[PDB]
């Protein structure tokens, strides 16, 4: 495994190298300190922004994905065990470029739909959105090597700082932003396309009725589709197996229960 | 107070004992540090999921028990007086054991409740509406014993991990589960029945337009009351000293300001 | 800077001596460990709640006032110069008399508009409204000295803590109260009067449907401008550059996109 660390970080510090300069700086921001896989992926995904200038080499980066590396599968081998956690983590380790490719237009999308953004580095320091989507690919990755445990304890961890609360189930493309945030709620089946802007209080979800009888079935696809260019106004509730199209308005406190077709606004 | 907390510690050992294999676990789980209140009951309630296996023995329990009520008598004292806090601790200490099979329901009402959940064990180790509802338990035997600060710092912590507002005055009975949580606000005054399923942006509360005039009433019955098996979908608002009926289902996004009546539907 | 902090560290010493007692206490309340902006202004603004009466003297608030100017002025370099971080906390130093004096309306309006509080020192202690006003009152200046970073880092502090969104932008008058605050969005351009008092889930801001196109106009008044004695209900939405007038009641999830007149009521 730290062979094939070597040349994922090798990987990503091109790929740094290559970043226009919007996603670097030459300032030494504050030091924060966050739950672990936040703080290890912000220092790997965007290393201007959280560590001292004079210690980002390559070496450094490898050396903080070696501690991620470390703890993730640690941590999935108390849930699960120990040869599936090392899947699981070649996985992530496997896909850490393409992540880091669609974080670059997440934030794009952030700076683009949000006019109190001075900046690509105040949305990478500090927007929750951003935090949690960072957390959220990579807890994805989990998800779809079947891992069903520490996925959720890490979107959780993301849950308590920003109120956001996406389940690592959910499939969601890039461009995408979160504005504001809390509330929140994306389910484990939930699909998302290209372009979606999502603001406070937004549910893309499901709700269960009791029906006792008493123990409901296990998953199944029972959370919305949403297409691509589709924004979803404050305190709006979408529910259900149900498909929204692309390029759709919703309004806020919208109660959304069927399908919306492609180009329109709702209200 | 010490032969009290054998006495507890010892009874809760034996639960834990004669629990059903769902509620136990030879794993040995990530080690998390969460506020005193929680990290304390997570130990004293569900040992094998927050504990080193080689360590559960009674005398563990018995040990955390102690730290626990150490801090709350401390706690307690610092907003009242030495011999209130006493008081108020002996009760919490004598309500422990039913609080316990109380939590088994509501366990059992989560997975129930909840198509994402694969076992107990994720529920317990980092459901936020389970959290909540561990503390929020202890945190209301405070309150009947007629304590109303240190209980609400207790449950601001909960408030400030979890987006869960619960009032520790809130009467709650068992099987009960929050799904997701954030944005929930259950007042002071509220009563809340068996098997209630409450969904995010949900309150069970009140408000008060401005009178001024300029201070308002001191408590009273003023937040509503809820029966039996009530699920409340997403960002219902239910206001006020009124009634609500067993097997009721409110919609998303509903306003509800008169009585509900029993089984029935509102959207 | 020291001795303009030495000046100021006195007059809010001589503003403690001569509160009224409601805003004083001789408990010693249980230490607490918040983000350093609060865990500093809390220990200046109420030093009975937050320090060991046996410690309280005017050097002591210097000294805590010397290590929150500090702070603030290492953050605000790293952002942007030496310069003009010095400028904008002389700003900061220069208005604390006057917030600790709106604070204290704050705290009025906070236990006025709530049945549940027992007195000022649980506000002052826990309740998250108010610790977001804290940190905000102080944020805002360094918003008003053109400063456009680290005032926003200071408020996501803020929002992670007690779930509520408060852009340093807004314009917001005394006796403020948030009471529950989860979910609460108030927007860079908003202006809010005396007498504000805002629930759970309640948007003071916008929504921007995707023009693709691409990228949206930077800044520009786009919040709601609201009048003095307005209670805003529960998951209001209030979108857009509209006006709310004096004495309006906002009802529950209402979704509000135009200007509002004085004395209404609206549902």
């Amino acid at each position: 495994m730290d062979n094939y660390i070597y040349s994922i970080a090798h990987q990503l510090y091109e790929m740094y190298l290559q970043d226009e300069d919007a996603f670097h700086s030459k300032r030494d921001y504050p030091h924060k300190k966050v739950f672990t896989e936040l703080q290890k992926l912000r220092k790997i995904f965007f290393p201007d922004f959280f560590m001292k200038h004079q210690k980002i080499t390559e070496s450094h980066i490898a050396s903080e994905l070696t501690k991620l590396v470390d703890y993730i599968k640690d941590s999935v081998t108390a849930y699960n065990d120990e040869l599936f956690a090392h899947q699981c983590v070649m996985a992530i380790l496997e896909k850490l470029p393409s992540i880091k490719r669609t974080l670059k237009t997440d934030l794009i999308a952030a700076y683009a739909g949000d006019p109190a953004a001075p900046g690509l580095s105040l949305i990478i320091r500090c927007y929750p959105g951003f935090q949690a989507v960072i957390v959220y690919r990579i807890a994805h990755v989990l998800y779809e090597c079947g891992e069903r445990y520490y996925c959720r304890e890490m979107m959780e961890s993301v849950h308590s700082y920003t109120s956001i609360d996406i389940h690592p189930g959910a499939s969601i493309k890039g461009h995408f932003f979160i504005d504001h945030g809390v509330g929140v709620v994306i389910g484990e089946t939930a699909i998302i396309g290209e372009w979606c802007r999502i603001y406070q209080s937004v549910t893309l979800g499901a709700m269960h009725f009791q029906e006792e009888g008493g123990v409901i079935k296990r998953g199944t696809k029972r959370h919305p589709t949403v297409g691509d260019y589709v924004t979803i106004g404050t305190g709006a509730k979408v529910l259900g197996n149900i498909i929204v199209g692309s390029h759709v308005r919703i309004g806020a406190n919208c109660w959304i229960d069927r399908d919306v077709d492609s180009n329109q606004t709702v209200y």
